[PDB]
């Protein structure tokens, strides 16, 4: 009923989410419930390097009574929020999850909250996302624990180390975490996206990191599927084939495939990653796919993506 929300990187910051979707007459929250969730955002219990490395919750001997505490709260907040406005899209250009903020759990019950009452979203593959995606493609391969230690060693994911100890705590479910990975998070997940204004032949693409033309041709070679620039409606076309693949991963448990982790510790480096097998990896990371190119002359593009 208005523009695209187009999400700048949220560094897993749950409030920052909810006021973007409140300003933006996605969502209505009471005030006073709006006040009660920045509380429960900013409890000093909750706060990494605030008195340690960990957040003081995690060296509490009644960790798991703390936790559970502020989880019941929590998901009753959740209980309380009304999305409002089913029609404006959201786009999520990443770093929503395994990055500073406090803990993963918050934004995943608000992306629940999102998927159950029919707003439309999209979320922007990153390599902090990617993290999450591999700790649950291989929570059985590991022992039935999430857990992604290579790439843990290449990005900040104290949101996810949160996560990770609420669940050894006792005090958050693996069942829940991955029922939300699995139903809600990896079918809203796209590699690259686009808007498209077919009358006037121009069409503007959306990626986590800096790409052009070359990085969707690749990838379109990687997933097997035809790559044509003859138009921005053709470009379109090729961009959802490219989306239907991946998310055919997504349905095999199988994107964790589509990477090797000497390709993100390069990608994490600064390094070209010129390879076609590397493509995924050069997307994401935003790193040299081959020479650059960014402009067509068949049609008008626009990129928008993040920055670092």
């Amino acid at each position: 009923p208005m523009t695209d929300i187009s999400m700048g990187d949220l560094h897993a910051n749950a409030l920052l989410f909810l006021n973007i979707l409140v300003r933006q007459g996605i969502i209505a929250i009471s005030p006073e419930n709006y006040a009660k969730f920045a509380e429960i955002y900013t409890l000093p219990e909750l706060q990494a390097d605030y008195w340690g490395t960990e957040a003081p919750v995690f060296s509490a001997e009644n960790k798991q009574e703390r936790l559970e505490e502020i989880k019941k709260q929590y998901n009753a907040l959740i209980a309380q929020i009304k999305i409002i406005n089913t029609k404006k899209l959201i786009r999520l250009i990443g770093d929503e999850l395994v990055d500073r903020g406090v803990i993963d759990y918050f934004i995943l019950k608000l992306l629940q909250a999102l998927y159950d009452q029919g707003a439309d979203f999209e979320i922007l593959l990153s390599n902090h996302g990617i993290e999450f995606v591999e700790a649950c493609e291989l929570f059985k391969e590991n022992g039935n624990k999430l857990v992604a230690k290579r790439l843990g060693n290449i990005q900040h994911g104290n949101s996810f180390h949160a996560l990770q100890e609420a669940i050894a705590a006792g005090a958050i479910s693996n069942e829940e975490v991955l029922n939300i990975y699995h139903q809600v998070y990896k079918k809203h997940l796209k590699i690259i996206s686009y808007s498209l204004d077919p009358d006037a032949n121009e069409i503007k693409v959306f990626s986590h990191a800096g790409i052009g033309l070359n990085h969707i041709r690749g990838l379109a070679r990687k997933f097997k599927v035809p790559y044509s620039e003859e138009s921005a409606v053709d470009l379109a076309k090729t961009i959802d084939a490219i989306n239907k693949k991946f998310a055919e991963k997504a349905s095999s448990g199988e994107i964790h495939t589509l990477y090797t982790h000497d390709m993100m510790y390069r990608g994490y480096a600064g390094e070209h990653l010129n390879s076609t097998d590397e493509v995924v990896a050069a997307t994401v990371w935003g790193r040299e796919y081959g020479d650059l190119i960014r402009t067509s002359k068949k049609f008008k593009i626009t990129f928008i993506h993040g920055h670092d």
